[PDB]
């Protein structure tokens, strides 16, 4: 029962945008960003976005986008459709954008890859596991959240439970996010591996990948400047599907460190900064952190700040292997 017509690998365009979206139901759960994000990596100038077409249909995607200053290759968005799944498409898929990348980027050392699935020995074996960070992914309405967080917090201080710790303000335009990333001394005690995670995208800490992260509007917050040892990153709130009725915002906070009251005090900065834009929109909050401070965050989002869990712990693992020429 072979194909009647064979697999075709070309460079995406906005014309398959919608068939794009006609394999991608359900994905991540309603927290995918491509819908969202399709037409801007058309734009970025070291991506390519491969589909895989059978008789002219769209029905797999890849993207590889070319960081750390020509030595690595992320993979993202990895999907086949529905109907075509468990046929080795996504493995032929691969194999087509890696040979791509050979091609045309001789200079990339090692691909790289985020992912939140169960790391099987086969991934063991194949990839290094450079870093991992704990999940904690909860949901709220912006409204219903401001309307009541100052008693909220009222009440924590006055209880004793809680009162936020001093933070201090991180400019990018002001060298301040330079200072910190670029710092031997918290790439090694403060990042994750020494990497920058920003909303599952990692970035070797370097002046060249920073140019890439100052242009996505991009929040930090930090415990000090001067003695840093949390670091909090916000990426600008985005469309998801989740829902179906469009009022989803997807809000992605990755946490650098150690100290879980000073990522408390951190997100709640974050919290108070990006709800007001989101004023009649429901949200979904994922935080990314270090393992042991998990429990201790999903207690504050819980009980202290009366948000909703939507999964338990889960984690992130960013995964690194050689490219074979
Ligand atoms: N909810 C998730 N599992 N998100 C994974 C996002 C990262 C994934 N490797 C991608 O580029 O699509």
């Amino acid at each position: 029962e072979a194909e009647a017509e064979p697999l075709d690998f070309v460079v995406a365009t906005e014309r398959e945008f919608e068939e794009v979206l006609a394999i991608s139901g359900g994905i991540y759960g309603g927290l995918d960003y491509l819908p969202s994000r399709y037409h801007s990596w058309l734009r970025d100038p070291d991506r390519t976005v491969v589909l895989a077409k059978r008789n002219g249909g769209v029905i797999a995607l890849e993207s590889v986008n070319v960081i750390d200053a020509g030595e690595t290759v992320l993979v993202e968005g990895l999907r086949v459709a529905p109907w075509e799944r468990g046929k080795g498409v996504a493995g032929l898929l691969q194999r087509f954008c890696s040979q791509l990348v050979k091609r045309q980027h001789p200079g990339v050392k090692v691909a790289r890859l985020t992912r939140d699935d169960q790391l099987g020995p086969r991934e063991l074996k194949k990839y290094r596991l450079i870093t991992k960070q704990g999940i904690l992914l909860v949901r709220f309405n912006a409204s219903a959240l401001l309307a009541g967080l100052g008693a909220r917090l009222a009440a924590l201080r006055t209880s004793g439970t809680f009162s936020p710790l001093p933070t201090e303000a991180v400019s990018e335009a002001g060298g301040d996010v330079a200072r910190l990333l670029l710092s031997p001394s918290v790439q090694r005690d403060v990042l994750p591996g020494g990497t920058i995670i920003q909303d599952w995208q990692p970035y070797r800490p370097s002046e060249s990948n920073l140019r890439l992260l100052a242009a996505k509007g991009l929040e930090w917050r930090v415990d000090s400047r001067a003695r840093p040892r949390v670091l909090t990153l916000c990426t600008r709130p985005f469309p998801i599907p989740h829902g179906g009725d469009g009022t989803w915002r997807y809000l992605n906070i990755d946490a650098f460190g150690s100290d879980g009251a000073q990522v408390q005090s951190q997100l709640l900065w974050h919290l108070q900064r990006q709800a007001p834009r989101l004023v009649g929109l429901n949200v979904m909050c994922q935080l990314f952190l270090e393992p042991q401070l998990w429990s201790q965050l999903a207690d504050f989002c819980q009980v202290g700040l009366g948000l909703e869990l939507v999964k338990g712990y889960t984690e992130q693992y960013l995964l690194e292997a050689d490219i074979h020429h």
